[PDB]
C-alpha cells in the first residue's frame, strides 16, 4: 500500500520521554484499527559497515519469515509481520558511515534532503524515517549484498531513527524506551547490536520463553563468528575468546538461571518484558557527591537486572533460554580488545558491589519465601566470585613464585637462574603494565603489549612444565594435590561441555586461552582499574572520579601485597620473625598450605558450576519431555 | 617634553622576527640625533597584581636614579636616564590583571580605547604603548602604593607591550630580543621577572662586570623575600627554601663560575651582553622526531647558556657577581610549590644531558687551551652530579634501610617494630606518590601531599635518632666513619657560609631544610619525572612525548632498584646465592661497604664545593685590592 510505497519522515524536538504529550505519532496508530504490536527489535550501530548491519538484518527478517510461516499458533501466522516492528537508532549523522546509508536508502528506508537541522528557530533533537519494506536480503558476500524481491520475501515494518550528535548509548535505549515503547507500548521489547547475527530460529526461541508470565527479562547465547572455513580460529586471540565466551555462556549462565537472577544480559542479544522493566527500572536507569549516586553508570545495563528483580510487591525473574542464539565477532588486535575488556571489568565489578551492597531490598519484593532464599544465595556466591577475582593479581603471582623456587629449590641443577630470570621478567612487565596503563594508551604503544603478553604466555608454559615435571618426579618417587584438582577441574570442564552438547570447542580453541590466561589476569585488570572513569562543576566531578580512581588502585595494590607478604613472608615480617627469636629461612609451610588452598577452591568453583549446568539442563529436558 | 607629555601608541602585526624590513620605528630613533640606549630591561608579567610590579619597578627606578647621580664615570651622569630603556612585555588583554593596568595608566603608561582588534582586515599580533615618565613611587605599602612626582623623581623611558594570547614566554623573550632588541641595538640587556625587586645598587653593580669585554652572560644572588619583620621564616616551606637559595648561591654560583660556565642563569635576574648571543644562540634559543631536537624546549633559558660558551671562534664567558642581588617571594602551599619544581627538574635534567652530549663543541671554539681544559673539567663534574642526582631515590632508601635494621639488630629492644612500621609506611608513601603524581593532580589532593611531607618528616627525625644513638653508644664502647663525615660536612657548610658573610642562614633556616630533605628527593623528584611533557600531526607528537615520558620512568626505576637489589640483595639474587650453596643471612659486608661510600661522596663534593667557594672570593678580594 501507499505506507509500503513511499517513506513517511519527521524531526522529532523534544526530550525522549515527552513524545507522548508532545502531539507525536507513529503510522502504528495511525490506521483505522490500530496494529497492537506484540514485539520491537532495537538496533543500535554507531559507525558500523553496510555488511554488519547486513548480516544483524539478514538474521531478523530470516527470523521474521520463520514466524509468518508458522501455522500451529495462536500469536503468529499469514499476517504476524503485522504486529512486530524494527527501530534503527543510529547516533549522529557525521559519524555514521554512509558506505552504510547506500544499503539502507536501497531498501527505500532513507531517502536524503528533507532534513532541516532545526525548523521554527527549533533544532530537531533527531530525525526519523518511516517505511514498510517488501524486498528482502537474500545473500550476504564478503564485499556484496544482495537484494531480491519476490513472492517469498515478506514485509518489514522499519523505523529508522537518527540522531545528530555523539551520545553515549545510554541515551539511545532512553528514545527505545521513555519514547517509542510509550506509544506503542509492545508486549516484548529485545535488543541486538548492530553486527550481531540472531539465529535462524533464535527469535522465536527466545520469545517462546514469554509464555511464562513471570519470565521479566532473558537472552540467548552468543558465539564468536568464525567466518569462512572457521578460518579465524588460527589466530590465538580469536580462538581465546571464543572459547571464554562458551565456558561462560555453558556455567555461568546456565548456574545463575537456576537462581532467577542473570548476572549481565549480553547487550548483543537480550529481550525485555516491557510491562515489568516500566517505572522504577528505567528511572534508575537513566536518572541515577555520593559513590553509588554518581557511579553508577559504569554498570549501565546490569542495574536494570538487579531492580526488576527485586522490584517491591513483584515477582519478576529472568532466564536464560539455551536454544537461542547470536554469531558476533571480537576483536582482533591487542589494542582494541584490551579497550573493550576495560568496559566489562568495571561494568560487572561495580555492578558487584552495588547489588551486594543492596541485597537486602530483595526480601521487599514480591516473591516467595523460598525464591527469596534461593536469590540471596545466589547474590552471596556471586560476591564470592567477585573477591575472588579481586584478589586475582597476587594469587597469580604467589602460585608463579612457590611453584618456581620450590623446583628449583628441589633439584639445583638449572631451575636456578630460571627462578631468578623469571623473577625480573614479572616485575618489568608488571610495572610497564602499570605505567603504560595509567599515563599512556594502548593504542600508541601495540608492539609492547604484544610483547607483554607472549612473555606472559611463555611464563605460564614453563609453570606448566615444572608442575608436570614435579608431578612426574613425585609419582615415580600437595602434589598429589595439585595433580588431584587440575585433574579434576579439566574433567568438569569436558563432561560440562559434553552435556550441553557443544564439545568441539574443548579441544579446538582450549590451548589459546590457557595460554592467554596471564594476560587476562595481569594485564585486563590492571589496565581496568587504571581507567576507572576516563572552578566549574566539571573540574569539579573531574577531581571526584580522580580521587576515586586513584583510590581504588591502591587499595586493590596494597591488600593483595598485604596477602602476598602475609603468605612469602615478604616486607620484612620475615626479618621481624627471625629478629624475634635473636631478641630467615627461605619457605615455610604457609607456602605449601596457601598453595593447596588456591587450587581446592578453583576445584571447588568448577564443581559448583557444574551442579549448576546439570540442573539446568535436567529441568530443561524434563519440562520438554512433558511438553 | 611632549612624549614626556604624551603617551604614542602603535599596533604591531607581523612575525616578531620582522620588525626592521617591516618598518616599524620607535622613538629612541626617531629624534634629530638617535639616542644610544646602553642598556635594556625586560620585565615579563602574566597576571601580577599591581604590588608585585610595584616592587619590582621600585626597584628599577631606584636603581637609575642611583646610576644618575653617580658623579666619577665615563657613561653615566647627569643625563644618564637617556641611554636607558626598560620594555614590559605582557602576554594576553584577557589574563593580565587590570588591577596591575589601573597602576600603570595612573603612570600614563597605558590608555584604554584605540586598540582595535584588527585593522585593514589585519589583527594586530600586539599592542605597544610608549611613553617617558617623570613621577616615581616612593612607597609601597601592603595594599597601597604611593606615587610622586617631584624635583627628585627621574625620568624612565618604558615601552608597554601587550601581546593578546596566551604564547608560553618563549615567545615573549623572542620579541624582546629578535625584535625590539635588533632594533635599538643595546649594548645590554637585562631580564627580570615581575614581582622581583633588584637591590638598590644590584644593577649598577652588576653592570660594572661588562667592563671586562670577554663577559657575555652574569646575574646575581636571588633572596627569598621575607617581608615584615622576617615574619614568613615562621613557615617552615618559606624557610626551606630560602635556605637551599642560600647555599646555591654560596656553593654553585661561585663554584662554577670560577670556570666560567654557569649551569642556569636565574630567569628572576640575569644580564646579556647583547653582542653576544646575536646569531646562532638566538636561532637555537626559539626555533630547535628526534630526541634533542625535539626536547631541548624543556631546557628553554639553559640552553642560551651553554651555546653562548661554545661559540666558534668565540671566546665568552659566564660570570656570578656576588656583588648584585634580587629578592623574590617563594610558593606557601605544597601543590603549587611542586609545580614549580616539576619545572626546574626536568630544565636542569635535560640540559645536563644535552650539554655533555655535545660537550665536543668547546674545543672548536675560540677560547684559549687552558680555559677549554677548564671547561671540559666543569663539564664533567656537572655531569657527574646529574648522575648523582639520578641516583638519589634509591639511595636514599638504602640508607634509610640499612641505618634502621642494623640498629633494631644490634639492641633488639624495641626499634624492631619500628623497623617494619616505618618501612611500610615508606612503601606506601612512595607508592601513593606515584600513583598520585601520574594520574591526579597536586592541586586535587593537597591534604595528601601535606601528609607526605609530614611522614617523610619524621622518618628523617628517627633516622637522625638513630644515627646519634649508634655513635654515641659506639663512643661510650664505618660509624666513626659516619659521625666524621657529617660533622665535616655541616662544618663546610658553616666556614663557607661564613666567609661569603652571610651566616645568617645556617641557624635560622636549616632544621626546616633538612626535615624537608626527604620530600626533595622522593617527592620532588617523583612527580617532577611523572610529568615530563605534560590522524593530526598533534596527536603524533602527543603519542611521542607519551613514549618518551613512560620510557624515562622505566629506566629511573629499574636501574634505582638494580643497585638496590645488588647492594640489599633484593629481588632474589640473595635466593639465588644460597640454593648455589645449596647445590639466606640478614646483612653483609656490602650494606657497610656501600653505606661508607655514599657518605664519604657527600663529603667529597661538599669539600670541592667549597674550595670553589674560596677561589672565587679569593680572587675577587685581591682584584679589588689591587682596584
Ligand atoms: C614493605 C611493604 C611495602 C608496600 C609498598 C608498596 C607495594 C609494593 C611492594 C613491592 C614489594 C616490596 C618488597 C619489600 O619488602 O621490599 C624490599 C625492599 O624494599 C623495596 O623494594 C620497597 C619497594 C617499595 C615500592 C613502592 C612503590 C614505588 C616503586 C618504585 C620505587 C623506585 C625503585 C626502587 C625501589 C627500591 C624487601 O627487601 P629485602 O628482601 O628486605 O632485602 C634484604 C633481603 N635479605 C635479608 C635476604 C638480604
Ligand atoms: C625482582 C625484581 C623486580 C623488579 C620490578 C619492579 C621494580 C620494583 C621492585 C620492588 C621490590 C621487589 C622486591 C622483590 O624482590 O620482590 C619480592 C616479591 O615479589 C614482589 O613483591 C614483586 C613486586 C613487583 C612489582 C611490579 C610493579 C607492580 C607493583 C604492584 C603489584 C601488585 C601488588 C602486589 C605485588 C606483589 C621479594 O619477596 P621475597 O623477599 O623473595 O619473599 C620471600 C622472603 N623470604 C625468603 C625471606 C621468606
Ligand atoms: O557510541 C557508541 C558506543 C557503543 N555502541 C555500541 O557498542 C559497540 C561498541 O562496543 P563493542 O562492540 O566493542 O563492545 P561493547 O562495548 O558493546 O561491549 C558498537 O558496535 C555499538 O553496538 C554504539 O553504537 N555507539
Ligand atoms: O605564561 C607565563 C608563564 C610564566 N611567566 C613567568 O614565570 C612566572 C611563573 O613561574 P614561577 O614564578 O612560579 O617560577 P618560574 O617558573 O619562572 O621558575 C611568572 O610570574 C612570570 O614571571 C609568565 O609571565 N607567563
Ligand atoms: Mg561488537
Ligand atoms: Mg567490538
Ligand atoms: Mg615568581
Ligand atoms: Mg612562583
Amino acid at each position: 500500500p501507499n505506507e509500503f510505497k513511499f517513506m513517511r519522515y519527521q524531526a522529532v524536538t523534544c526530550e525522549p520521554n515527552q513524545l507522548a504529550e508532545k502531539n507525536f505519532t507513529v503510522r502504528q496508530l495511525k490506521y483505522l484499527t490500530p496494529r497492537e504490536t506484540e514485539l520491537m527489535l532495537v538496533v543500535t550501530m554507531y559507525n558500523e559497515d553496510h555488511i554488519l548491519l547486513g548480516r544483524t538484518l539478514k538474521g531478523i527478517m530470516d527470523n521474521v519469515k520463520y514466524m509468518v510461516k508458522k501455522k500451529n499458533s495462536s500469536t503468529w501466522g499469514p499476517d504476524a509481520w503485522k504486529k512486530i516492528v524494527v527501530c534503527i537508532i543510529s547516533d549522529g549523522r557525521s559519524k555514521i558511515n554512509e558506505r552504510s546509508l547506500a544499503l539502507l536508502s536501497s531498501l527505500g528506508c532513507y531517502q536524503d534532503g528533507f532534513a532541516k537541522d532545526e525548523i521554527n528557530e527549533k533544532k530537531v533533537a533527531m530525525h526519523v524515517y518511516e517505511h514498510t519494506t517488501m524486498i528482502n536480503i537474500t545473500n550476504i558476500s564478503e564485499s556484496e549484498v544482495s537484494l531480491e524481491c519476490n513472492q517469498g520475501t515478506v514485509p518489514i515494518q522499519l523505523l529508522f531513527c537518527l540522531k545528530e550528535q555523539n551520545q553515549k548509548k545510554i541515551n539511545s535505549h532512553r528514545w527505545a524506551f521513555e519514547g517509542f515503547a510509550e506509544l506503542l507500548r509492545p508486549n516484548i521489547v529485545t535488543l541486538l547490536d548492530a553486527g550481531t547475527m540472531p539465529g535462524k530460529d533464535s527469535i522465536y526461541q527466545l520469545w517462546r520463553e514469554f509464555r511464562n508470565p513471570n519470565v521479566g527479562g532473558a537472552c540467548g547465547e552468543i558465539r564468536t563468528d568464525l567466518g569462512k572455513r572457521f578460518v579465524k580460529l588460527l589466530n590465538p586471540l580469536v580462538a581465546s575468546q571464543n572459547f571464554e565466551y562458551k565456558m561462560s555462556n555453558i556455567l555461568d549462565k546456565t548456574t545463575e538461571s537456576n537462581f532467577g537472577f542473570i548476572t549481565v544480559l549480553p547487550g548483543a542479544f537480550s529481550a525485555y518484558r516491557f510491562e515489568a522493566v516500566r517505572g522504577q527500572p528505567l528511572q534508575k536507569y537513566f536518572y541515577g557527591f555520593h559513590f553509588f549516586s554518581s557511579n553508577m553508570y559504569l554498570a549501565e545495563d546490569r542495574i536494570l537486572c538487579f531492580e526488576v528483580v527485586t522490584k517491591k510487591n513483584c515477582n519478576w525473574i529472568l532466564k536464560y533460554c539455551r536454544s537461542s542464539y547470536a554469531s558476533t565477532d571480537v576483536p582482533e588486535r591487542v589494542p582494541e580488545f584490551i579497550l573493550q575488556r576495560r568496559r566489562w571489568l568495571n561494568g560487572s565489578f561495580f555492578a558487584s558491589v552495588y547489588s551486594f551492597c543492596h541485597f537486602y531490598r530483595v526480601w521487599s519484593s514480591g516473591h516467595n519465601i523460598g525464591r527469596k532464599l534461593l536469590l540471596t544465595v545466589e547474590f552471596f556466591y556471586l560476591f564470592f566470585n567477585t573477591l575472588i577475582s579481586w584478589f586475582s593479581l597476587s594469587s597469580f603471582f604467589l602460585v608463579f613464585r612457590i611453584l618456581t623456587v620450590s623446583i628449583a629449590l628441589a633439584y639445583h641443577s638449572a631451575f636456578n637462574v630460571l627462578s631468578v630470570i623469571f623473577l625480573w621478567l614479572y616485575g618489568i612487565c608488571t610495572l610497564s603494565t602499570f605505567i603504560l596503563s595509567l599515563g599512556n594508551k594502548p593504542k600508541s604503544t601495540e608492539k609492547f603489549y604484544v610483547l607483554t603478553c607472549v612473555i606472559f604466555a611463555v611464563m605460564m608454559i614453563y609453570m606448566i612444565f615444572c608442575s608436570i615435571f614435579m608431578s612426574v618426579k613425585s609419582f615415580q618417587n600437595a602434589f598429589r594435590d595439585i595433580v588431584i584438582s587440575l585433574g579434576s577441574t579439566y574433567c568438569l570442564y569436558l563432561i560440562s561441555s559434553i552435556i550441553y552438547l557443544q564439545p568441539w570447542h574443548m579441544l579446538t580453541s582450549f590451548i589459546q586461552y590457557i595460554l592467554l590466561s596471564p594476560s587476562y589476569i595481569n594485564v585486563l585488570n590492571i589496565y581496568a582499574f587504571c581507567n576507572v572513569h576516563d572552578p566549574s562543576y566539571d573540574e569539579k566531578k573531574t577531581g571526584y572520579y580522580a580521587n576515586v580512581r586513584s583510590l581504588v588502585i591502591i587499595f586493590w595494590v596494597i591488600t593483595n601485597f598485604i596477602i602476598v607478604a602475609v603468605v612469602l613472608e615478604t616486607g620484612g615480617i620475615a626479618d621481624y620473625i627471625a629478629m624475634k627469636s635473636i631478641s630467615i629461612p627461605l619457605m615455610t609451610s604457609k607456602a605449601s598450605i596457601y598453595f593447596n588452598v588456591i587450587l581446592w577452591l578453583v576445584a571447588l568453583s568448577a564443581l559448583i558450576r557444574f551442579i549448576g549446568c546439570s540442573i539446568y539442563m535436567i529441568v530443561r529436558f524434563f519440562k520438554k519431555v512433558t511438553f
